[PDB]
RNA sequence: CUAAGAAAUUCACGGCGGGCUUGAUGUCCGCGUCUACCUGAUUCACUGCCGUAUAGGCAG
């Protein structure tokens, strides 16, 4: 994956950039479940780790045929007025390589309590005795908010840009474009 | 380095007895409250799955 395509959120008087970034990420995810495979990687070039902000840019990492297919496919319908685009081009080098991975946290003690009750046949009080409320961990990481279509929930999807490395390795990506082993050029 | 420097108010106690406040009364005419707006700031940290696990991961 030596090719990239930058997408920057146009400023909108109607919307904040986080809402636009989340609906763009959901539509990219739906485009990848429509496409299939594990070869599509994402990034956030104007990231702010300190303020936990994604920035205002998103960058896809793939081959050029994937970029020209995704630049005209109807997952960009209704956002071309919200979005300005670049051109499908080759990445610069030398670049450090890092991973973009979805991090999940045990954020609700009661759901894991109900799982322990389902898998150990305990009552509610044994689940509260075995699992306290200190267990709940909150991440200090930026996030998109996503509407599931299988189930009906709205959940925060916390992303982590991994450590910078001098070389990249093989692997795939999930249907959200996040690394389950793959690496992306970071520039 | 202070109108500086010091100090035991305290023992006891029956306030109760009794009573007619009454009659009478017109509130009342009148009234232009308009004008214009993003409740959305990621604001639903959720639901489940693997794992003996609370340790750690995974899905949408």
């Amino acid at each position: 994956m030596d090719h990239y395509l930058d997408i920057r959120l146009r400023p909108d008087p109607e919307f904040p950039p986080a809402q636009l970034m989340s609906v763009l990420f959901g539509k990219l995810h739906q485009a990848l479940v429509a496409q299939g495979g594990d070869r599509i990687g994402v990034s956030f070039p104007d990231l702010d780790e300190s303020r936990s902000r994604l920035g205002e840019r998103l960058r896809i990492h793939a081959s050029a045929d994937d970029l020209r297919a995704l630049l005209a496919r109807p997952w960009l319908e209704g956002l071309r007025d919200h979005l300005q685009f670049g051109e499908p081009a080759v990445v610069p080098h030398p670049t450090p390589y890092r991973q973009v991975s979805r991090v999940q946290a045990k954020s609700n003690p009661e759901r894991l309590r109900r799982r322990l009750m389902r898998r150990h046949d305990l009552s509610e009080e044994e689940a509260r005795k075995r699992i306290p409320d200190t267990v709940a961990r909150a991440l200090d990481l930026p996030f998109v908010t996503l509407r599931s279509q299988s189930t009906g929930q709205h959940f925060r999807l916390f992303i982590r840009h991994g450590p910078l490395q001098v070389t990249a390795e093989e692997g795939g990506f999930t249907c959200y474009g996040l690394s389950k082993g793959g690496f992306v050029p970071w520039f």
